[PDB]
This record gives structure tokens, C-alpha cells and sequence, in this order.
């Protein structure tokens, strides 16, 4: 049981609220847009189609009811234009900042539209944010600002050096909105997402996470792939995981805020045991070779999500190989 | 004798290099022009005077011959925009980037703007210059970086929370240098400057610094305005200081690159003394309200350059006395 989540999501369809979704056509977003719209929020959605699509927003759609469709107003347009950000946050109660261009590599091959995109993209948003004085303000960070901190497993306080320029921007995103609290009383949550999968998650082109990817290959009975010895390990987090800290946060007390959580389940899979799940998730409903290291990538990985637990009573529910098992129909149809 | 910094500036007289500087126009940059072309260097520079004037080249025009300042070409551009930056950094050998909206205050009115060039034209200067495979690259830092770390005097390796928009853009201009070692290879040296001054400081503006605004005030008979008690305290530091440490870094080995050096003399003046300095230095030369503390403004600052000493054979010469008794006489000239 989700306690603490189901009684926010109680006031939520008593009292709706305007929400702001940046990156509402993507992965995460889209998500969010779904759960939002079947609370019967209206919600405000902004996205540049760059690594998102139309495609995620019909599905949605298909989703809910028609009531609940017509309160979602969507906007395309792209949060490197300030003035773009001014109108999309007028009227919003509690914006989720889902938008970037997320990957390590995409960030090393190009660092400045990456900047562009997950620096001041933020800053704009968040800056837009302020100046409407939104009820509350939830932004995407993540683990890979740990860096090179050897410690397992992870927690918030206890950060290294950044590896790459996408744990770099996404570090300053932290930073921004803690001066922000300090300077003008603005009082944000960011979320160190690990390795987050799910529906919707995109499984084509050249900076595909792990998990669609695989599930992808395996389906196409394509070679499976392992970037190094497969040792390295990880967090998988259901998106509803997800979705559930997002909410939890957006309606968090005022005392839980300005703060940073880390999101995840605390368990840990390496790239050789997921491989497995996934075949036998994907073999039941009826259908390997090693390389090289990737450059700026993070180890080992591991979260230690007491914080969010104490603070906002964050009930991780929803374990990797559970995910698996309602992740695999979405693939199927999709890759059909 | 500053004996490896004359040892260096005697071989460039005998060997000139091309350098690159941006903020060219600028009080720190106009400084640096003025010792490169003395020393016959081809310089490229860029500016886009949105705080640095037409009339600082006019005037280092008037103190080089015809021949010097043939070597320099000026670009009116702006380092936000990428292209521009590239197209200044080709033949660069050496690159000194000065160019960003400094200011503590400026950024709290308009984070927007100070994230754009400070945050956004750094990178596109980094990135351009490690693609044109430059011999050296530095770059203007700060003390503000420091933000409410408690050591006194500073020490490069203790840093703090950053408290304010600016000081998140120049700590951001340090982690993606030392991000570009760790992943291009590309080393460079930040220069964490404390409370430069000297001749071409604008005095005029809502942003002036103490010296130049007090320098000015008193020379009109304008109220000379004390923020606090006046016991608040800084490392005043004569831009020769500045210029040194710029040409030590340019030309460091390469064990000292990826590296921030502090600039600054080691000695604290308090508000209080370095009134009665001002006074009686202008007036050697021939011609008082207490109000609130400036608002979240820092006690003390003394830097520790001990670092500075040892790895690049900084001299320290100029204390503040001294570099007031050099700056008065332009004061005087500039406003009379
Ligand atoms: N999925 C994970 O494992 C994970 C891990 C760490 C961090 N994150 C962060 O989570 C957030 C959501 O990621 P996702 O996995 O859903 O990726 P995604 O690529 O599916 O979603 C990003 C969305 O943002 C939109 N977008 C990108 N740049 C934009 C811009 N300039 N203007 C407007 N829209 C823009 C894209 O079109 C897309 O719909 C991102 O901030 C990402 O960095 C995700
Ligand atoms: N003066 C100090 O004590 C001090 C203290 C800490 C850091 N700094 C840093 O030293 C550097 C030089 O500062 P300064 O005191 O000479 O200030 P300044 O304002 O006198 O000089 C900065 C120059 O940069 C130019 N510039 C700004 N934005 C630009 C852009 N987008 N494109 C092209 N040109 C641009 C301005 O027009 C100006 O000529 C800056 O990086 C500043 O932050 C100075």
C-alpha cells in the first residue's frame, strides 16, 4: 500500500489543481500525463518532439476519458525560449520539469545543445516558475551526480566529482534551485532518478537505455549487446515509482522542501542478471556478447532511499522483475 | 623582481604568440591588451561592450605605437553565440577569457541574462578553444565560489555553498573546465579573482566596485557611502597582480593546468582603512555616511596564495596602498 500517495491523490480529485509538464511527450512525462489526466487535473503540457513524440501523447489519449482529455492543453514549443516558459506557467500550481536531453554519451558528443537544453532550459523554467509563485516546483536530477563517490549505497549528502557534462548540468539544476530557496524563498524538490523503465520508454535510436534496447533485440532476435564485463550494476526503477514521487513531492509539507531524494527501490541487478529476467518475462509471452566500457559512465549503483521514505512517506512498491512483467505487453505491441 | 614572470615576458618580446582575449573592452581585459601589445603580441579580441567601452581601446591605442596595435584585430561579437567564438579561437595559441556579467546584485534582478553569458558563452569559449587544440587556456573565477565556506584566508581546495546566481555561474565555469580535462584532456587554469582594481574600472553604473565608486564620489564631493559598520573587510588587488598571474598561467607546464589558482595579495583592509587610503592618496594628488549592510553580503575575504607561489611563481608586489597611489592619477584624468 501506497498510503500516503493515495491521500494526496484523495485531495487532488477534490480540489484539482493546474500542473505544468515540461517534456509531457516523453517517457517520463507522458506518464505523468496520464496519472494527472485519470485524477482529473487539468494539465498544461509543453515539448519540442526532440526526443519525444506525438505518438506518446495519442496513446495517452486512448487512455482516459473524454472529459478527462479535454482538460489537457498542450503546447509545443521549447523551454530554451523564456517567453515560451512565461506562457505555458500562467495559472499553474505545481510544475513538474520533466524536459531535457537526457544520456551521458549524447552529453560528451555534444555538450552545448545539452547545456542549452538542461541548463538554461531549467533556468528558464524555473525562473518563469518563481515569477507566476507556483505552489510548488519538482524538477528531474539525477544519479549520475553522484559521479565517482565510491560509496554504496547511495545517499543524497555524499556526492564526487562529476564524470560527464550530463551529470555536470544536472548537478547545476541542484544548485540553481537551492540558491533560488536561499535567495528568494522558492522552495523546489529535485529527483535523482535511477534508471528508470516502463512503458514508453524509447527503445530505438542510438541512445536507447538498457532496458527497451535489450527487450527490443531480444524480440527481433537481434545480438544482445554488454558495454564491458556486464559487472556493472544497477538500480531499476518502475516508472510508477516514479510517478508516485513526483506527486508525493508537487503536495510535499513545506519543511520536506528544498530538498533532494534520491528515487529508487534500493535493490541492485547487474547488466548479466537483467538479461535473464528479461528473456524469461518476453519468453513467456511467447517469442550475447561482451565490448567495451562506455566512456564517462558510472560503475556501480545502488540507492539508499530512506530519505524519501521518512520525509515524504515514499512507498516503493514495484521491484524489477514485477516491472518487467507489466513493462513486456506494452513492448510487444509496440514493436509489432 | 617578479623574476619568473620577467624571465616569461622577456621570451615573449623575443617570441610572440597569438593570444585570445575576451572582455577585451572590459576593465580586466583592456589591462591585459594593453600588457600584450607592450610586449608586441598578436592579440585576437572579442566584445560585445555590454559593460566594457569603446573608449578603453581608444586609450590603449594612445599608450602602444602603430605597429603594436597593428597586431591587434577586434571583433565586436558576443560569446553566447558559438559561431563567433570559433571563428576568433582560429591560429589561437593562448587564450585568456575574461568576458561575463559580474556583479553579485545584477544577478539576483536577472539570473536569466548572467546564466546566458557567464554559464552558456563560457562553454562555447571552452569547447571552441578545445577544438582548435590551443596551447593554453584561462579563465576569469571568482571568490564568490568560496560562498558560506567558513576558512579564513581561502584555501583553493574548501569551497562552500554558492550564494548567488553569479556565484553558481562561475562555480559552473569550474567543474565543466575540469570536466573537459577529465574527458577531452584539455587542461586549463581558473583564476579565483578577489576585489581586482586599477585603472579602466568603471566608476560609473549601479554595479561599480568600492574603489572606483568611492574614488569617484569623493572627487565630485558626493557622499561617500560606508555599507555596515565599515570592520567588513577584502583582499584588495592591483590589476598588475591580475596580469601577472594571467601570463604565468598561459605559459604554466602542464603539471600546473587543470588547476584554480586564488589572485590576490594575502592582506585583509577593512572598509574603514581603505577610506582614509582613498582620501589621502587622492589628495596627495590635490582636491562620509554609515548606512545599513549591504544585504547578504560577505564579513571578510583574505585569499591564501600560497598555491599561486609555489606552483606558478607568483609575486605578490603590489599592496594596496601602492596600487591606490598607481590608480588615483587615472581617476582623476578620466573625471575631471
Ligand atoms: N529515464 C531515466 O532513467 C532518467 C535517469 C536520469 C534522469 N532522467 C531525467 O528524467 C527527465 C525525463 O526523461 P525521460 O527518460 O522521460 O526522457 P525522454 O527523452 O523521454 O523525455 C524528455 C522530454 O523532454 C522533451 N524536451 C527535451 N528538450 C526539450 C526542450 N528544449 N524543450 C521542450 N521539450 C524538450 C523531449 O521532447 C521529451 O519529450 C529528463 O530530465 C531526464 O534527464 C531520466
Ligand atoms: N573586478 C573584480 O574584482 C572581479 C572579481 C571576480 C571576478 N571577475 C571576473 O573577471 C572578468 C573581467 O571582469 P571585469 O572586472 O574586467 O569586468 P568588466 O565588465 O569591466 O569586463 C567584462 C567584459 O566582458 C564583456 N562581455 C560581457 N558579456 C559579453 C558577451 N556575452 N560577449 C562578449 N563580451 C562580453 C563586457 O562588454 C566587458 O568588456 C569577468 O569574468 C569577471 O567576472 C572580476
Amino acid at each position: 500500500y501506497m498510503s500516503r500517495y493515495e491521500e494526496i491523490t484523495q485531495q487532488l480529485i477534490f480540489s484539482p489543481k493546474t500542473w505544468l509538464i515540461t517534456g509531457v511527450a516523453g517517457f517520463i512525462g507522458s506518464n505523468l500525463l496520464e496519472k494527472l489526466l485519470k485524477l482529473n487535473q487539468v494539465v498544461i503540457g509543453l515539448d519540442n518532439f526532440s526526443t519525444g513524440h506525438q505518438y506518446n501523447l495519442d496513446e495517452v489519449k486512448t487512455l482516459v476519458s473524454t472529459e478527462q482529455w479535454s482538460r489537457f492543453c498542450f503546447i509545443e514549443g521549447d523551454i530554451r525560449d523564456l517567453t515560451t516558459c512565461e506562457q505555458v506557467m500562467k495559472g499553474v500550481d505545481h510544475v513538474l520539469h520533466q524536459a531535457a536531453l537526457g544520456s551521458v554519451p549524447r552529453s560528451i558528443v555534444d555538450p552545448i545543445t545539452t547545456n542549452a537544453t538542461n541548463i538554461t532550459g531549467f533556468l528558464n523554467i524555473l525562473h518563469a516558475a518563481k515569477n507566476a509563485q507556483v505552489q510548488s516546483f519538482t524538477y528531474a536530477a539525477s544519479s549520475s551526480t553522484y559521479g565517482d563517490h565510491p560509496a554504496l549505497p547511495k545517499v543524497e549528502e555524499n556526492i564526487g566529482n562529476p564524470l560527464s557534462p550530463y551529470a555536470v548540468t544536472k548537478y547545476v539544476n541542484e544548485i540553481y534551485a537551492q540558491v533560488y530557496a536561499r535567495t528568494y524563498g522558492f522552495k523546489t524538490i529535485g529527483l535523482r532518478y535511477f534508471n528508470v523503465f516502463g512503458r514508453r520508454q524509447d527503445p530505438n535510436g542510438a541512445y536507447a537505455a538498457v532496458i527497451p534496447k535489450w527487450t527490443a533485440a531480444m524480440l527481433k532476435g537481434d545480438d544482445v549487446y554488454i558495454n564491458g564485463d556486464g559487472e556493472t550494476s544497477r538500480d531499476f526503477c518502475y516508472i510508477d515509482n516514479v510517478i508516485q514521487m513526483n506527486i508525493l513531492s508537487a503536495l510535499a509539507k513545506d519543511s520536506a522542501k528544498d530538498n533532494i531524494y534520491n528515487v529508487a527501490v534500493g535493490d541492485r541487478t547487474t547488466l548479466n542478471e537483467l538479461s535473464g529476467y528479461i528473456y524469461d518475462e518476453l519468453n513467456l509471452i511467447h517469442h550475447i556478447k561482451y565490448r567495451e566500457f562506455r566512456s564517462g559512465d558510472v560503475r556501480h549503483s545502488q540507492a539508499d532511499v530512506t530519505k524519501a521514505i521518512d520525509l515524504l512517506k515514499y512507498r516503493p512498491n514495484i521491484k524489477i522483475r514485477e516491472g518487467l512483467r507489466l513493462s513486456m505487453p506494452w513492448y510487444v505491441r509496440f514493436l509489432k
